[PDB]
């Protein structure tokens, strides 16, 4: 209950709230059917509409008027935002010549440049180059200010996950809001778009920008705008709240637009229905400068001109149905559209096996537009598991395309020509971002980067300490003139052992066999000097990986590799090689097909065990140095070492062979040499974070030897390919990756072709970044280089998206 008959007399658009039953008069007394009576009359003015006109320059106070002409309107701060330009002979923002802001013109009070954040949904980053005849606004704040190529939305590339991972630095998983619609099973509750649930607390975890602000004693205008709330009115109540005196003031603010969006569902996102919009908000743009033009704030603002995601052709008739797959479909409860998320309808029936309904999902029909996955076996660069609001089975569907349960729910629910929501490597969901202001750069391009960055940078804006969140602080510096954050390398843990040999042959009982017996003066000093490090140089070329948590381990040199040997895993963490232009694939001789052999440096008790692996009928071996890369016959026994393998399923190491067989001198040719670094991953909880050895569900059979999850491999050059990648003199190149490690190729539906077919398709799918890699292993890589630490943390942030232009 509220009693909506007190006033907002005065009060229109606070910004503290008063509780119920008092009634409201913010901007969000809409939403909960709480305003006061006399809100809409005092409140949403709209008489006379926008803009001033030559009659009503000089005009009487009208107090009825939407917006104002009057003499005295400029220190009332309520002019129509065109006044100055109407009835004093000024010129619009967009007419003046772009000029460099070096540091900020602000009125006297102003203790720090305030942050607008302009929020645009549905804005697709191309728009900015095929929309931009009719965007001059738009287009200046580009031109003039700081702005990347595109924005990378988070996955799923819808509203809510987006603007509030733009509000915290937060991953949905983390954040909690994991899709436009939500069941949480400890709260047994729903959260819908439409209604009143989504209002509740408890759906929007994190500490948002508004909050971290707040109890820091920054003042913030309100982000949530009613949809009733004219464009025109928003902007409005933003340039009143900055003539509000210095201690009332907000210092960050935000306007949020429902278009392109809203006409990009209709008309799909290059529909000629799409032009007006665009001006439309531009216009407004226009408006916010104006207006801050107006106020002498047009170079005292930072401005932060961003998107929550794209646009994508999607039709009705590109539609899957799951009754065209499962028979028993009235037993699952799907989320549809542009992605699927599948539980049982009923937490009684014990018959739902999630094993079935994915097996019934996999690779059926030839052109099948969806793929099936349990969601810990989502490509980890989506970050899209570790939240109870997650259902287990997902369904990838591919662009273009909506996956629904029946075709019933199609036809009683064709309508759109757009959607959004599909997985956030793909282009047509990349959104935009225009930093402009005196804290960013001017007339600058930056590389594309990912949303979850500008938390860090808008707390950085406001002098703000941010809350813990999955930016990388310090990566997006270049964006920004002045206020730098200035990072510094987090500090290793554990050092290394360096053992030398320690052990005798005939200690070890492994159950390993090689035919190795083979027995020189000059080659004899020669191989001691590649075991106690001589050609680290080549092979390490970035400094050893920082391990930056407690543990046990082992560096161990090679002519050919370097490791960091783990006694607590009983394999490497991390081994690191350079394959140049002209190395050489050898094979495996017949003699060694099945060769293990001992490591002398390394006891017996902190070693593998070949038996293991011949009674672990589901298991074998891989090598995280290739056999097949060795620079001679006699480096090629270093790979044999018993302490070089790693678990691997036989389905895998059809990947992983083809991988270090092929692909590794592939790209060597390609970027003249690289510099790989290749290891293990144990995420079982599925929280992007390295498991602690207690964590680990899964063993080689009857050993100690954990089984990975996953197997990474980080594959460096020089951005500049006309120097080799043990000579480059500048910044760096990278692709990675995070391959899941299963039992069986069914996410590959054409894996029973040639490895040349499906491997590199399926490494595409699990690119990472280097810092995905990081978080999951806790190492610290790229310690040693020439290049700033701030590049550095760029360079750990790129993904290699595998997108054509
Ligand atoms: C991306 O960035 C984020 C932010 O930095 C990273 O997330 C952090 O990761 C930490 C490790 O996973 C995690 O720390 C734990 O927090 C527990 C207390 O947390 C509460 O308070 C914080 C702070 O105010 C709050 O932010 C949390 O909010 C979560 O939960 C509510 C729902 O209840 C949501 O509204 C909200 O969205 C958020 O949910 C997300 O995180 C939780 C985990 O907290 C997930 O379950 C969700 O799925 C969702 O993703 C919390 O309200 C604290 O209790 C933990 O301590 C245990 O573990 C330590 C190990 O050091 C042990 O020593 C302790 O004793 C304790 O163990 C005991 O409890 C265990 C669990 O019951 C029990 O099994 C044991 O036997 C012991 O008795 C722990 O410190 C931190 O909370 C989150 N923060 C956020 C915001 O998510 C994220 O990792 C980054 N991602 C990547 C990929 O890098
Ligand atoms: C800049 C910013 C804005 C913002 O909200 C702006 C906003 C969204 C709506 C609204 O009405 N929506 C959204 C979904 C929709 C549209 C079509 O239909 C469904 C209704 N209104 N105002 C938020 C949040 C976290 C408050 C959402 C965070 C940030 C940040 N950082
Ligand atoms: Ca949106
Ligand atoms: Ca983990
Ligand atoms: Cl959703
Ligand atoms: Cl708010
Ligand atoms: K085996
Ligand atoms: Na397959
Ligand atoms: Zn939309």
């Amino acid at each position: 209950w509220t009693a909506t008959s007190g006033s907002c007399k005065g009060r229109c658009f606070e910004l503290q709230e008063v509780g119920p039953p008092d009634c409201r008069c913010d901007n969000l007394c809409k939403s909960y059917s709480s305003c006061c009576h006399d809100f809409d009359e005092l409140c949403l003015k709209t008489a006379r509409g926008w803009e001033c006109t030559k009659d009503r320059c000089g005009e009487v106070r009208n107090e009825e008027n939407a917006c104002h002409c009057s003499e005295d309107c400029l220190s009332r701060g309520d002019c129509c935002t065109n006044y100055q330009v109407v009835c004093k002979g000024e010129s619009h923002w967009v007419d003046d010549d772009c000029e460099e802001i070096k540091v900020p013109e602000c009125p006297a009070g102003f203790v720090r440049p305030p942050l607008i954040i302009f929020s645009v949904d549905g804005f697709r980053a191309s728009y900015m180059k095929k929309g931009s005849k009719v965007m001059p606004n738009i287009e200046k704040l580009r031109s003039c200010g700081t702005h990347a190529p595109y924005m990378r939305p988070v996955y799923p590339t819808k509203t809510f996950p987006n603007l509030y991972t733009l509000a915290t630095g937060l991953y949905p998983e983390s954040h909690g809001i994991v899709g436009n619609s939500m069941y949480d099973p400890v709260f047994d509750a729903s959260f819908h778009l439409r209604g009143r649930e989504k209002f509740n607390h408890r759906w929007w975890g994190g500490q948002p920008l508004w909050i971290t602000a707040t109890k820091q004693g920054v003042r913030a205008g309100t982000f949530f705008w009613s949809v009733s709330i004219p464009h025109e009115r928003r902007i409005l109540t933003i340039l009143q709240w900055l003539s509000l005196p210095d201690n009332e003031r907000p210092s960050v603010y935000a306007f949020y637009s429902e278009q392109p969006d809203f006409s990009g569902h209709k008309y799909g996102p290059f529909g000629p229905e799409m032009t007006n919009p665009l001006r439309e908000i531009d216009k407004t743009v226009g408006q916010l400068m104006d207006g801050l033009k107006q106020l002498r704030l047009h170079r005292c603002v930072n401005v932060i001109f961003v998107g929550d995601h794209g646009m994508e052709d999607v039709t009705c008739d590109r539609t899957e149905f799951l009754s065209n797959y499962l028979t028993n479909v009235d037993d699952i409860t799907l989320v549809p559209g542009t992605l699927g998320r599948i539980r049982a309808k009923s937490i009684n029936n014990s018959k739902y096996d999630p094993k079935t309904i994915i097996a019934a999902l996999t690779c059926k029909k030839p052109d099948q537009h969806f793929k099936p996955y349990m969601k810990q076996h989502l490509p980890k660069r989506l970050h899209y598991a570790n939240n109870r609001r997650i259902e287990d089975i997902h369904l990838l569907v591919d662009r273009r395309w909506h996956v629904a349960r029946k075709p019933l729910d199609v036809y009683k629910k064709c309508f759109f020509q757009g959607d959004h929501g599909f997985d956030n490597k793909v282009n047509s969901m990349q959104t935009v971002f225009v930093g402009y202001g005196p804290t960013f750069k001017y007339r600058t391009k930056v590389p594309p980067f990912e949303n979850i960055e500008l938390y860090n940078v808008m707390c950085d804006l406001l002098g703000l300490k941010p809350a813990p969140n999955n930016g990388t602080h310090g990566s997006l510096n270049h964006l920004l003139r002045t206020n730098t954050f200035r990072p510094t390398m987090p500090d290793e843990v554990s050092r290394p052992n360096y053992p030398g040999i320690m052990y005798l042959q005939s200690e070890f009982d492994l159950g390993c066999t090689c035919d190795d017996k083979v027995e020189n003066k000059l080659e004899e000093l020669n191989k001691r000097l590649h075991t106690k490090g001589s050609t680290k140089e080549r092979h390490l070329l970035y400094g050893r990986p920082a391990v930056l948590y407690r543990t046990s381990y082992d560096i161990l040199y090679h002519t050919d590799f370097e490791s960091g040997y783990s006694e607590i895993f009983l394999m490497p963490l991390w081994t690191s090689y350079t394959i140049s232009k002209q190395a050489e694939v050898s094979s495996i001789p017949e003699h060694l097909t099945n060769c293990v052999r001992p490591d002398v440096r390394v006891s017996p008790g902190f070693s593998q065990n070949c038996l293991a692996y011949k009674n672990d009928k589901q298991m074998s071996y891989g090598f995280l140095f290739p056999p097949y890369l060795s620079s001679s016959p006699e480096a090629k026994y270093d790979a044999f070492l018993v302490t070089n393998m790693v678990p691997m399923y036989p389905a895998f190491k059809r990947v992983w062979a083809y991988f270090q067989r092929v692909l590794v001198k592939k790209y060597a040719s390609e970027r003249n040499g690289v510099n790989v670094i290749s290891g293990p991953i144990f995420d079982y909880n599925y929280d992007g974070l390295r498991d602690t050895e207690d964590e680990i569900k899964q063993y080689v059979e009857g050993s100690s030897i954990p089984v990975p999850t996953h197997y990474y491999s980080i594959i460096t050059s020089c951005l500049d390919f006309t120097q080799p990648a043990d000579k480059c003199d500048g910044p760096l190149s990278v692709s990675s990756f995070i391959l899941p490690h299963r039992p069986d190729n069914d996410e590959s539906c054409n894996s029973s072709e040639d490895e040349s077919k499906w491997v590199e398709e399926l490494m595409k799918m699990h690119t990472a970044r280097v810092r995905d890699i990081e978080h999951l292993t806790g190492l610290d890589f790229y310690r040693k280089t020439s290049r700033s630490y701030s590049e550095i943390l760029t360079l750990k942030t790129y993904l290699h998206t595998y997108e054509s232009e």
